[PDB]
């Protein structure tokens, strides 16, 4: 019912990602974002500064498998997903990387703000 | 109120350290989602699953803790677990592993609605 | 509404399988049964006789996770599910094996009856 | 009934081999789920995963066909997938796949609901 | 139609040779047998006496719990007594450290109906070896 | 008898060295069963698996070849019926230009159909031995 | 509270090595400068000289776009005028090949203000040496 | 002035090589931080991570063992306060019975409360050098 | 014909598994000349060569092996001269329990001494197929 | 006596495949031959054909100079017109690289003298396959 | 005092580092002693072995380099008699491009000859640290 | 002339160490002592403590006839109260096995005479480690 | 006369494989030369060298021997040693050594007065 | 005394397989010649023909070492000497190799004549 | 003619060593002894006391062969021989081991002294 | 008298480093013995040995000599050879040889009667 406009948010963020556009994350992201994921080595990221840097420096589609949002209150939700990145190789093969996402969300002024995002498996950058 | 949510998540550690699942149950939401190594990436849908690790000396610890606190009845702490053991062989042995843990308090005591671990 | 009988079923069949009363797995399999599995590397078995020397001849318990029931007509459907099956090995610890699973189902007066069954991954024998 | 399903199976594996998608769209339902080695043990939701691998000198032979009936309109074929292919080097290699389609007769043309592949 | 006489004198050769019942085996074969098989070296054995072997040497301690599956049968009738079967043996059985194996082996038996039962003029096996 | 088995099988040999598929295609019965080691333990149904060989040789990867037919055991069942049990000692030269042999284990079981012998059903253990 | 200064200044060091401006690095470190780092090989370096090195021999070919991350932080305050930082220096970068690397080490740098402005008086580095 | 720093880090060291944490708790801040090879390059928080070194140690697995101070830089802020950054140089017996020397570039900052000096944070770079 | 001396060929056979040499220095030419793959790559001269291999056979290296003459050619020359070129296929159970095969390419070049056909020379290629 | 007539005989056909003059080789040698060696992979090969291949594929680019030596001849003469030549066959040749190269193979010949001239019915050859 | 030790030892380094061998066979005392890496464990007598290692130093080979002298001790003895025993952390870029460190252990045992410092000998454990 | 008392001298702490008597090691030691030597891991150790480790950890069982001998002394006379020896130890001991091993250290020591005997103020070792 | 050398050099090789060295001194001239694998590549001056292997199941066969005879008093047998023995293991091996052996008729029995052994 | 006459004529054979004559090499050896050698493969080669080869089809210098001639009768000696044999490889470094020889003589109407030669450890061809 | 003396006391000093009696050894060496051998690894040992070890802490028979004695005045001599040493290994099998040797004489008061003495290869120890 | 040993060594050493074999031929002893890894450990007989290595950048350094003077002209040295070279990749390498020449002086000059070399 109400779990359908998290996984929307959520393909908006990711289509940021892919397309390369920060400031759609930016909006889409808290300010103060927390993240586990590959790239930090075991460590929670701070900013969005440590994303910037992916973004300011190849055929690629992400499918949002498996979803399942734990909505909280009128403002919160929870959903845990997994990530199958389709892309191609520098030698011209596809490839297929599979990651498993938990992203918490929190609705500020109308649009929904992600303040949490944890990653397993393949970093997608 | 981050520092009531980081007391919780010790008791749960502790409950999974001891043993004693009855404590882990009413700290954990019987519709409780999780992502961990033992899942082989899979999203485990609750209880269930992780009764089989308790029904069949270490000292866990946990560091910078960051607390998300959303709205009355929310949370989301995202801490690091370097659970230390000793070996086979006799030598002691350390473990790191990234742990995200959704929360929502219910009737009084905090909930585990959700539960990632990395490591 | 009417998937959920389709997962019941499928447990059942699971339970028959790690509790090895095979009188249970006969009722629920249709003898003419089709079969893709790990243990026949890469060929189609034809009979129960094949699964009959797995029962004939440890602590366990499976998880269904994701499943996906294709309804078709009123005597027909299709579950493609996970199967996370946790186990105890010989050295004494504690191990997860995934295998894929596709269960293809025919209502036979009354009970429901699997026709063919498809599994990737681990064998869970 | 059962020489109807390994035919449009045929004209499903042909499209995929000449790389007509609109083809494969219209034999395939669009709620489609599928295990296939490419999803690294996921169930994929249909289309548009596929869509990158078209949009992006073989042959193949179905052996061992297995057509399980069911009504007027469903039908289950088990089939071999022995795709004969060259090499970088120039050598001819032969690699088997082991396929379970499950097919649906929807306003006279069969449509594939599931689409399971191992090897 | 003729083809599943043929698939069930089949089953009674490989049950012989599974149960170790040589009799069985000697009566089913045809005693001017060739057979290429991976015990063989790529070479072509002639009739009995080389399979004797595994059936006599077979020791009740090494007696292993194991079941015979014939996959995609193919059987090529030619005249009133002759048949040519092609088919898929997945043999399952128990290794010395208890865990349960299933190997694979590619089989054709040319078939020929002598005073009522069929008897096996010449056999071929690929893949593993699957006499106890 | 079996002299003329022998005659017809090299003929269908002949016919992947040289890679002249029409004649490989009317000495082969189109309902083809066939083991070999190309198939990966599978029985393949039709010649057109085996066109793909034949198709894609191209002439820069053509080399001087000849095939032997070493111990034949020819079986002659009826008036139009046959199984020849050989062994096929391929000699080549391989890239770098040194000399090659490699040994396969045959069968193969032929049906006469208005005249010429049809090949039914083919085995092959060893080395796969197609100008490929 | 006094801890945010602290933060502050050694992000500045940290973007001299990583800008490559030593004259900024020179200013925000104490001539006598003590330091244990992966590149010194478990040995203890006296003050500067040793880093200008790095500084000077750095060239523009080899110039890579880099992104330094300061995690969980924990500023041990002394007195009026002595800090001491313990944090993760995640160092963002790209290889030769091109493609993103990232590379951990842990640093614990002791602080001493002089005269207004934060003197750097001795460094550890634990894990991957991240200057340029 | 720097004399009593080392005099202090030699008690710290030998509470370690004893196996006496009473003595290692009462030179140590409760509120203490770490970086060291067994955290696997996390800071960590509190005794409770060390006492497991402690108390897990078995009389069997006693080892004669002699830690050597090397190259001391003792850097004194204030009155209470003060940085020592040495080399561990710790000579044991392995249990094949041989001499054994690992190398441990060490920084603990230090601060004076209520007489006695307290240890608020301790780098480690190199070989664990902890009886265990 | 040439059915005497794959019989003669098969009693010497007997005579090296069953380790009796009698039997086999009666069929044997006293002047027996012979290429092995024990020899290594010599022509020995005499029993004395072979004697050792049948003396020095223990009772508890006694293993249950079978030998089978696959594709024999017996070439006969006037009324007592033969040339037989056999494959030699050795069946056996290693010291593990495990069941082995190994080949082995013979000629033996016969002569017929007062009655009883004699062995004067002998060619092994392969494996040495002796009880030792 | 009688068997220095074999040995120059076996000159000849030695020289006929050094030489690469396969009329000289064909009028030698039986027409029904049959022949082990290490070209042939363990098997029996039959009379001519498989040894032309040697001959015609034979390229003057890699045409050598090579010298054959016959040592430790043992010729077993049979009747009037039959012989068994037992020699070693030590082949000096010049490999790619410049060096040259001695390869040894252990050979058994068996004659039949037929209107004349003496014909090669059988050969036997271990070691080193040495045709061009 | 020791100061002036130091200073000229940086000279005698610097003299190597830039390849003037007039600057180290002034510094330097014609009947020097050494122990160093490049002798094979022995001492060897002159500068004679040393100008090899300058003379043959090629531009081509020529890299940026700079030597550092951590931890010195210098053991002042009379008034014209001195030892220092210091570390040399020798900073360099390899080949491939990448910057590269090395660790020596070096004792100079130090004359003051009519002004100036002379070395009468040299040790030195770990690399070899001289440009070539 | 003066240079023999130097090598009486350096044979003496030998002896003390070859004899794991401490007591006469510490009066040939200058307190103050310096060292560089295998078991310090490139770091130049403090006076005694470090050595004693190497006297008081040697067990009976493990004592072993041993033998050093001092090939090719040079020594540096330096004023009244001064020397530098650079000398090879060539250690031979008896190991574990009860074979007979050899190893070579080269060793400078540099001395002072104070109070009548000579006190040993330094001490380099390169090669083998040679205390038991 | 080459018949008599065959014979002298059996009696020589038995009491090798016997260990009776009085038979051996007999047979050999006490200024015996000889190469052999045990020597290093060395010339050997004679007995004393051999004594140390006499006083510190095998069969020896003697293959393709070729004797050249000079004057009444001289011979050079060159043949193959074929040594069979029994490994540690059990098993059966043979050794393969090329042997010289220089013959010299004094007082009547034939003396021994060089040996080379290759292999 | 009439030893030095057998180490000349051994110097001459030597001479004439350095300097490639064979006619002088033919001339010095028996024509019936037995002879082990590494290049024999352990076996007793028969003729000139098998030497022939290496004649038909670079810098070197050989040095025999450690004479020992056994003189018998008054046509007959057997000298053993050792073979250092010095050459430049391909590579155009110097190479020495050792091999240990026996070589059998017989004085036929004047010159010597070689019967039988041995040869150890490396071949000079 | 003078040079059978060297060699004989070359055999006395080498039976002393076998036999392990120092006193005999000490006799026959100049206590001023210089010595390269492989136990020395590569050095020249000053003393008897480096040798003394091997004295005061298995059937083996050495051969002195190809002897070549360079006799200088009346009271010189230079001896280079080769060192065969034949022994029994721990295993119980016979092994041999080559040493090239040196040993400059001095004839001191009657009896021969060992004033230097070289060792290649294998050391007899 | 030792220092004329060492001197006379330097020239011979000399000769071989330049290839001037005329300059080795006069300070060596035409009846030449010597030991050296060349020789594969044989005793050769003279300067024909030699020749052969002068007629087909480096430093050479006499470490730690010992010469032995015996009578009026005979000397016995015992050095060290501690050879400099650059290898084929163009970096400095050292190789060390322990020596051991025999001098007798005849007519005036000192002629080398024995050479040893091991490494």
């Amino acid at each position: 019912m109400r779990k359908q406009e998290i996984i929307k948010t959520t393909e908006q963020l990711i289509e940021a990602v892919n397309n390369g556009d920060f400031e759609a994350y930016a909006k889409i992201c808290d300010p103060g974002l927390t993240s586990f994921e590959p790239e930090a080595l075991g460590n929670l990221v701070e900013g969005m500064d440590f994303h910037r840097f992916y973004f300011e420096n190849k055929p690629i589609h992400t499918t949002i498998l498996n979803p399942h949002v734990h909505v909280i209150g009128e403002d919160a939700a929870c959903i845990a997903y997994i990530r199958l990145t389709q892309y191609i190789d520098g030698q011209g093969r596809p490839r297929t990387s599979q990651s498993e996402e938990t992203r918490v969300w929190h609705r500020r002024d109308g649009k929904w703000q992600n303040v949490h995002f944890h990653c397993s498996g393949a970093p997608v950058a």
